Parts: C-alpha cells; sequence; structure tokens
C-alpha cells in the first residue's frame, strides 16, 4: 500500500516503538510515558501489567508517576 520514513533530530526520547520493537506512525492513539519514552497505548497497557519497568531505562516506573484521574 504505502510506506513512510523519518525527518528530524532524535537523540533518545521519542523515536519508534521499543516495547514491541516497531514504529509509531502519527494519527493513532499512542501513549507517552514520563520515562523519556513513548509507545503504543496497548504496548504500555500490557508492559505495565505483565511487567513493571521502563523498557529502555529499566528503572521500575511503578506507574502513577504522572497525574491521572
Ligand atoms: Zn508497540
Ligand atoms: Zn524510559
Amino acid at each position: 500500500m504505502k510506506q513512510d520514513g523519518e525527518e528530524g533530530t532524535e537523540e533518545d526520547t521519542e523515536e519508534k516503538c521499543t516495547i514491541c520493537l516497531s514504529i509509531l506512525e502519527e494519527g493513532e492513539d499512542v501513549r507517552c510515558l514520563p520515562c523519556m519514552h513513548l509507545f503504543h497505548q496497548v504496548c504500555v497497557d500490557q508492559w505495565l501489567i505483565t511487567n513493571k519497568k521502563c523498557p529502555i531505562c529499566r528503572v521500575d516506573i511503578e506507574a502513577q508517576l504522572p497525574s491521572e484521574s
């Protein structure tokens, strides 16, 4: 069908899925975690269920870090 790529500077914060190792295209309801990383909403919503630790940073995020309601 179609493909896309990247354009910008990216150090180590917001680039591609790393929980699953895939991509994050804009337009979907993705999620950002405060552990300087973002992944598919489902991916975080599973990695915090079956696990409890930042995929890259490996510090236990414990959840409830950012405000929720
Ligand atoms: Zn993912
Ligand atoms: Zn992180």
